């Protein structure tokens, strides 16, 4: 039982490591070919099925999760001179969506355990220009929506949920996406309910918001089955149309969602139960009165547990990454820096001439504090992506737990590697 | 034959009317299935195949033709405080692409025969803010690229070709898209080389421009090395779907076979209609070929003794009589782009941006662009049906319908003159 990093046998054999995601069945292939030969509407069918399944008043299918967010901002009257508060830790799309609607993104620090935007820090970053908050259900964990909605009601702000990483997740038993003014979902191939490529869904209880998004996704036009296209546009629109084939594929995926979801919940629970026993390993958790979608598993590692009183947390992160990967556990980072460090948000050039920042006069150094929690989380955390999403990954996650337990049984070697 | 409108048999029987487009063959189905099962990559493959067929230095596959246009503007440094000259007759995406990049679209009138940006009207509308021109190869007719490129080079402007309606068309033997600084194509299901849904291609000879669009389509990231999520500037999700890319690769393999049939079929169709007095068939301008994406016909009221009457009256009469024969005659654009609410209201993203950067204003509804209005007033279009390589016999039935209607000028005049 020598470490694989030093010639030992890997806890995960090479021929056991591959996982297919999306999980393509013959029903998926048939759905795509049927959509191709049907020559049409799978998009409105997906809209109805998603709204029905998750109890939303309205669902508008769009090209991408990013387009869902930007069309949501447009529909809620967010634009030039407006600030949108988003988390300092997220996928870059959350920070770009405001820029796409010519609004200025304002970065709030996150919670050290939930990894979601800290409502206390949101309050500290509100100005007279604040128009909206994009809470992200990051990694599949629902954000503090009671606090976010309370802040929004106080200051008259719009709330758009970025639920891209949290399909099926609940907050006080409510489907995520239906709590804010609108909710954004991504059907990107890597996501928990994927399409065969790109896709987005905007959900809302507000008929007028839905209609705005419906027009915005198709050049501002009104498009109806049986009615000849007149090319009359009623406002600023884009090409944010979903592909029918991708819609048909996701409809097929939805018929297995409940079974896939049960397997993930059971498999992830068993995996984290074993890792939670390892000292200096913090398994990801759902906050109280929420359920986690487990899109990404982020683990925080404490140098204290390996007697590394002096060692930078990044050194332990590096050491654990090398050792776990050698055993065949594909441990990754998800985001190397807080979004505020990204060149686009530092240079503040945007479209050109500093727009949208030029409108608010936020062209010079960023207002408010640094984001030490976002930085601390990145400094000491590794992630598992994709492999745990597959319903038959039970045995694979058992071997992952073997690898973790094996690495933790060599604490002297971890401390040595962290030393260099 | 007696007119269908007055109880005769239609020139086009209903069982001949339906045309499948895109034309889906087993090779398309296998390409799509292989793309699902595939899990080097179909997007990269299409980029190479498209660049190779049309002789472009660089091809960047993107979500849509609209995204190809807006990313091209971004790459050429067009943005806030800039103006972009576009034609007053086009698909709205041509006018929207500048707004999408926070620039102001400036509409120039079109030529009464070519329906393309009139270089005589471009020169008038250049200001200190003009940064670019987007000539459209509208309906498949290459624009006057001699005069548009000359104007641009004389004034230090960028040229982006909107070639969405003209794949395979040439200007002085040069593939359209490759003449400007950059060229945009649409692979939308209705286009001459379609995908099974949405798709776009940006082509250019400039490596730096291609790299800008490559980053712009994927959140500003460099993708090949594990994904590090490092963004180098303002980006979007303008990624093409691999499945749509694979489908278009299959279509592109058959493109010139379809071109050969399509070009023969349309030429024979237009030769028959060209004989009918007061009917102007569409034409390729000198030193160009036509892709025939859309066939736009202009009708002269003088030919029907309606010299006094609104051309729209004749347009409506001909549309009614030809549709009764089974010819799906349509309009393509009911108004010049500058009459569209987005360009009239100048609200844009909100607070009048992008117009607010400069305090730039535009024309009110109905104010300008008389030729675009004149063309809309007296023209009907054929869309889709003539694109299919097997539509030879169908277009001959359409020609039978036109000849029937033109053999009854008194009945055309009566309908045109009626309340
Ligand atoms: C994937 C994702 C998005 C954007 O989705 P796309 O469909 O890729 O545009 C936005 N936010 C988060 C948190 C995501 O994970
Ligand atoms: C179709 C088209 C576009 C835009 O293409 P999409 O792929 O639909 O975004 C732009 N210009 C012209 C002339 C077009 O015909």
């Amino acid at each position: 039982s020598k470490l694989a990093a030093f010639g030992g046998p890997p806890a995960v054999p090479r021929d056991r490591r591959h996982v297919e995601w999306p999980l393509v069945e013959d029903e998926d292939r048939k759905a795509v070919i049927d959509a191709l030969d049907g020559a049409r509407n799978p998009v409105s069918t997906l809209e109805e099925q998603w709204a029905g399944r998750f109890g939303f008043g309205h669902c508008v299918a769009v090209s991408t999760g990013t387009a869902a967010l930007s069309l949501a901002l447009a529909a809620l009257g967010v634009g030039p001179g407006d600030e949108v508060i988003v988390p300092a830790l997220s996928f870059i799309a959350t920070g770009l969506a405001p820029v796409h609607q010519m609004a200025v993104p304002v970065f709030a620090d996150v919670d050290p355990v939930t990894f979601n935007l800290d409502p206390d820090d949101v309050e500290r970053r509100i100005t007279g220009r604040t128009a909206a908050i994009i809470p992200v259900h990051l990694h599949g964990a629902p954000a503090d929506m009671d606090r976010i909605t309370a802040i929004a009601r106080r200051h008259g702000l719009a709330v758009i949920e970025d639920a891209a990483q949290a399909p099926g997740a609940t907050h006080r038993g409510r489907p995520v996406g239906g709590i804010g003014d609108a909710g954004a979902f991504s059907l990107q191939a890597t996501k928990n309910i994927p399409t065969c490529g790109e896709g987005g869904l905007l959900v809302t209880g507000n008929a007028e918001l839905a209609e705005s998004v419906r027009r915005g996704r198709q050049f501002g036009e009104v498009i109806e089955s049986g009615r000849e296209r007149d090319y009359v546009s009623y406002g600023l629109g884009w090409n944010h149309k979903m592909n029918a084939l991708q819609a048909a594929f996701t409809s097929a995926q939805l018929t297995r969602f409940d079974d896939y979801e049960s397997a993930r919940q059971r498999n992830v629970a068993a995996f984290l139960a074993r890792l939670a026993e390892l000292p200096g390993l913090r398994v990801p958790t759902a906050a109280p009165d929420t359920t986690h979608a487990w899109h990404i598993l982020r683990f925080r590692f404490d140098p204290a547990a390996f007697g590394l009183d002096g060692v930078r947390p990044q050194a332990l992160r590096s050491a654990l990454r090398r050792l776990l990967r050698a055993e065949g556990v594909p441990m990754s980072q998800y985001q190397l820096m807080p979004l505020p460090d990204q060149k686009v948000f530092v240079d503040r050039v945007g479209f050109g001439g500093g727009y949208p920042w030029t409108v608010t006069g936020a062209t010079g150094p960023a207002a408010g504090e640094d984001h030490p929690v976002a930085r601390a989380v990145i400094a000491d955390s590794l992630t598992l992506q994709k492999r745990h999403l597959h319903p038959e990954s039970g045995e694979l996650l058992h071997l992952y737990a073997d690898a973790f337990e094996k690495v933790w049984a060599n604490p002297d070697m971890v401390a040595t590697l962290a030393g260099a």
